């Protein structure tokens, strides 16, 4: 009646952060669930040419005794794009409440 | 492919830990109204994680992940008396819970 093991680090950082994508009023916008980041370590790029790939990272203590350690140290989402921009552009976000919000010119 | 329906499976990710005399539990759950996240133990021994918001995305839709509700459920490793002095903190989309040992037991209820 347990389970063989409980979801990791490793499981969330392979699916974090969860992303909704959609458009809205001219741009192509972003939205993401990344919470407990610094600013500064955040980035965002077009790459390969097609793709939105974000990414993050963060020191995560185990202090005393751990039971459960499943909070992501580092991300890599990459987002296939639908449409076309170059790979600058003005991509203006904001980061607040733990929610990254992306927005591309489109 | 992953829709809202799977995040809300999995979301938020949790670390639990036991630490200066506290159970500590920290969860990254951002993007909510803090007058809407709650906390219960259930059974004395899992701690329900609880939370639900509104999402709006207006055109064309490519993705949809993020979770409306969120529902935890955590095994914790001891039992939670009823008048523990729970407390908690939400800041940069991080939940921080501490139940001090003292309001918790060792021994498998009754």
């Amino acid at each position: 009646q347990k389970r063989s093991e409980e979801l990791s680090r490793g499981f969330y950082e392979l699916v974090y952060p969860p992303v909704d994508m959609y458009e809205e009023g001219g741009y192509l916008v972003v939205v993401a669930d990344l919470a407990g980041f610094n600013k500064e370590k955040i980035k965002a790029r077009v790459s390969g040419q097609n793709e939105l790939i974000i990414e993050a990272e963060r020191e995560i203590t185990e202090p005393g005794v751990k039971y459960l350690t499943q909070r992501p140290k580092y991300v890599r989402k990459v987002i296939r794009l639908p449409y076309n921009v170059a790979k600058d552009a003005e991509i203006s976000g904001k980061y607040e409440n733990g929610v990254l919000t992306i927005r591309i010119p489109i």
